């Protein structure tokens, strides 16, 4: 529906199927896939994908696919597949279920790697990372389309109630909505921020998106923007009052991520907005430990302007000076002496 709209922004080879409809038919096919298979939406959608198979198609592999589908697990296979015309091609394809149908499996995602020639080794292991991560992407898009869909429906159930003059049921839904909708803007913001979409971050924050919405891992929009080196987004997120010292699972504040990845300008913004210069991660690494270990001298110099404790230790007793020495960053060690 609206599903079928953003899915076209994803210019990669894949399909989606619904295991809840019988014989698990294709509900979406990408332009890459339709071009490659010499088919059209009309002649494949609502159809089970075994039409790809032929005599040369490895029957054991088909059963590995069957089994993964029935058991709701992922699976990565390479095998021979057939165009409309009967042209054989190598399909290196990843299958993964889309979960959270109330914490469940509602869809299967099948990402094929662009290629008709049998791939091998680390050429192949890269392509597997690619189509694995292409599928992560689609799960994200598909979830949002679903939450968008529920909000449409609840808004219509309000109207129905509003006209029945059912004020007690109008407030019982308006409270479900607000929950579901906050939840949406949180996911839309994390992804807007990942992709550095500065206008969509802006647009969202102004619909009252929670700038402190974490993913599962305590990863906030600020962590993503810091990781990716998106300055204008880091700045706007601080303007809408996002916690500059959000930790994740791992102990990482955005200042840790900016340090690891050498985003100097973003290190500066964070500090100027009151970042805990001396925040430790779960391994007692401070941002100074990280800039020193990985040889980001300018980031070391900026950290020290704003109070970095040069005597701070990690769970191995090492100071930032001790790690510059261990990584042969002689220049950085010399600065951590001139401030020791």
């Amino acid at each position: 529906g609206d599903l079928a709209t953003t899915l076209e922004r994803i210019e990669k080879n894949f399909v989606i199927t619904d295991p809840r409809l019988p014989d698990n038919p294709i509900i979406f096919a990408s332009d890459s896939f339709l071009q490659l298979t010499e088919y059209s939406r009309e002649e494949i959608l609502g159809r089970n994908a075994r039409f790809l198979q032929g005599p040369e198609t490895d029957r054991a592999t088909v059963r590995k696919i069957r089994d993964a589908i029935d058991n709701q697990t992922e699976v990565t296979v390479q095998l021979i597949n057939y165009t409309k015309s009967g042209k054989k091609f190598w399909n290196l394809f990843h299958l993964q279920p889309m979960r959270d149908q109330k914490g469940d499996v509602q869809y299967f995602i099948g990402v094929q790697l662009d290629g008709t020639e049998h791939v091998r080794g680390e050429l192949m292991e890269k392509g597997i990372k690619e189509i694995k991560q292409t599928a992560e992407e689609i799960a994200e898009a598909a979830l949002l389309a679903a939450l968008k869909q529920q909000i449409k429906e609840i808004e219509e159930k309000i109207k129905k109630a509003e006209d029945n003059g059912d004020e007690d049921k109008v407030k019982e839904l308006r409270e479900k909505l607000d929950k579901l909708r906050k939840a949406y803007l949180i996911l839309a913001l994390l992804e807007a921020a990942k992709k550095g979409q500065i206008e969509e971050v802006r647009r969202l924050l102004e619909l009252g998106a929670d700038a402190n919405g974490a993913d599962g891992t305590g990863t906030t929009p600020l962590h993503l923007a810091a990781y990716s080196g998106h300055l204008e987004i880091v700045e706007v997120l601080l303007k809408h009052g996002a916690d500059v010292d959000a930790s994740d699972v791992f102990g990482y504040t955005p200042l840790h991520l900016a340090a690891y990845w050498g985003h100097l300008e973003i290190v500066e913004v964070l500090l100027k907005n009151g970042a805990d210069v001396n925040a430790m991660d779960s391994d007692g690494m401070t941002p100074l430990h990280l800039a020193a270990k990985w040889g980001y001298l300018e980031i070391v110099e900026v950290l020290l302007k704003h109070g970095a404790d040069v005597n701070a230790q990690d769970k191995f007793g090492k100071t930032p000076f001790d790690l510059a020495i261990d990584n042969g960053n002689e220049d950085i060690a010399e600065v951590l002496q001139k401030a020791a």
